[PDB]
């Protein structure tokens, strides 16, 4: 099924809310007249890869990729055989310098991280083909805020990775006495040298995980 049951159990209170029904209607109408990404079965891939209770790390994105075959419901990720986009190449580049033993998988599919409890959540979960931010402020933001809010209140010692000002705003209210928040610039080439290169978020995450008595992410398990 398209929406993981452990996530549904905790998020179902949102579904009957006025904003959510409206959002579903909006997306449905868009799909009738336009090509909308990701495909219908991949809007909620981020609920399918692990149990909600097993989340260890949260990487917040903004808008899904807007080109053919790119977005598949995990932020920054692209399925085989799609080449990693520039943002993702920069992520892999930082991994290579942050963690010597990291190995580039030769593809852009981040499912391996998702399975380990890395939540790869975009704030806005659909986009009209070729039109960045086309589905902005139509209700997704309230829903993904609800996901972040649940994790904030109902988990312990998560590491939140906030890349770029948009993600920083979205994670502004995270409880920093209960969770860890790491912030830097967005990995896109335009912003990557404003802090992302050298941020060392991946090793830092693993050390923070070990501080909470948790097993680290194998970032090369892709
Ligand atoms: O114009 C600017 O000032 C500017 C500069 C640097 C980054 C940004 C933020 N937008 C970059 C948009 C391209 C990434 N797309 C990759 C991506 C994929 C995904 O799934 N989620 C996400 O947030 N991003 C904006």
């Amino acid at each position: 099924e398209f929406f993981g049951e452990s996530w549904k159990k905790h998020l179902s209170g949102e579904f009957g809310k006025p904003y959510f029904i409206k959002l579903m209607g909006f997306v449905a109408e868009e799909r009738k007249h336009y090509t909308v990404y990701p495909p219908p079965h991949q809007v909620f891939t981020w609920t399918q890869m692990c149990d909600i209770k097993d989340v260890k790390v949260v990487i917040l994105g903004q808008d899904p990729y807007h080109g053919p075959n790119q977005a598949h419901g995990l932020c920054f990720s692209v399925q085989r055989p799609v080449p990693p986009p520039p943002s993702l190449e920069n992520i892999y580049k930082e991994l290579s310098t942050d963690i010597e033993d990291f190995v580039h998988p030769g593809h852009g599919d981040l499912s391996g991280w998702a399975k380990q409890g890395v939540l790869l959540l975009n704030a806005v979960l659909t986009v009209r083909a070729h039109q960045a931010n086309s589905h902005k402020e139509r209700g997704w933001e309230q829903f993904t805020d609800a996901v972040v809010s649940w994790l904030n209140q109902n988990s312990n010692g998560l590491v939140f990775l906030l890349w770029g000002s948009y993600a920083q705003k979205k994670g502004s209210a995270i409880d920093r006495k209960r969770h860890h928040v790491l912030q830097t610039a967005h990995p896109s080439p335009l912003s990557v040298y404003r802090g992302f290169f050298g941020c060392r978020h991946f090793s830092k995450t693993n050390e923070l995980l070990q501080k909470s008595g948790k097993k680290p992410i194998d970032w090369k398990e892709l």
